């Protein structure tokens, strides 16, 4: 143990009419990432320090280090290709629906020392279809594998207590043995993932 194996997206083209919705999906993952780190107590430093809760990538998406923009794109691309792999169909239904949607305006204290303030899209109003919640769950578990596969290949191993000494993480586990809270947190980050599709006037279905 353990062998994290996710959906095989290697036979999946990303059609060009869906590359722009990937971009806004990745951008909004950052704004949700920045928002969540600030809620935990993290602040902006120039170099990552887990003691002072300081992270370097806590900046506007336009100004992320040029490799880490790709990781957010890679995170977004894979969730998009996994959809097509699972046989879901995504449709650019109405181009106009996106205009009305607006971004969350967080309180003042969320503004960071360098002036960065995360503004994720206000997707609370969107209620997803029941056939999409089951697809959210199947993508929240597959998301746990893409992470567990990539971390292990980066030398990460399980660890009773979390430690960056040598890549030890207690959540590097078969999804069956994860904790409930972590599972719910992943359905959340990917429930938000599907809402970004519908909110942009893009439609997908589960079959």
């Amino acid at each position: 143990s353990f062998i994290p194996c996710p959906v095989d997206t290697s036979q999946v083209i990303l059609p060009p009419h869906l590359e722009k919705i990937r971009d806004r999906l990745a951008e909004n993952i950052h704004e949700l990432w920045g928002m969540n780190k600030i809620e935990l107590g993290w602040t902006f430093g120039k170099i990552r320090d887990d003691n002072k809760r300081q992270h370097p990538c806590l900046v506007e998406f336009s100004k992320l280090p040029e490799t880490e923009k790709n990781y957010n794109l890679q995170m977004s691309t894979e969730t998009l290709k996994t959809l097509l792999a699972l046989g879901c169909h995504i449709a650019h239904v109405n181009p106009a629906a996106e205009e009305d949607l607006k971004k969350v305006k967080l309180p003042k204290n969320y503004m960071m020392s360098n002036g960065y303030k995360p503004a994720p899209l206000d997707l609370s109003d969107v209620k997803l279809l029941p056939p999409q919640e089951i697809l959210v769950d199947k993508l929240a578990e597959n998301a746990h594998n893409v992470w567990a596969k990539d971390r292990i290949k980066q030398g990460w191993t399980y660890g009773i207590q979390q430690d960056l000494k040598n890549k030890r993480n207690p959540r590097l586990v078969p999804y069956a043995l994860l904790d409930e809270r972590t599972k719910k947190s992943n359905r959340d980050s990917l429930r938000e993932a599907v809402r970004t599709f519908v909110g942009y006037g893009y439609n997908i279905e589960p079959s």
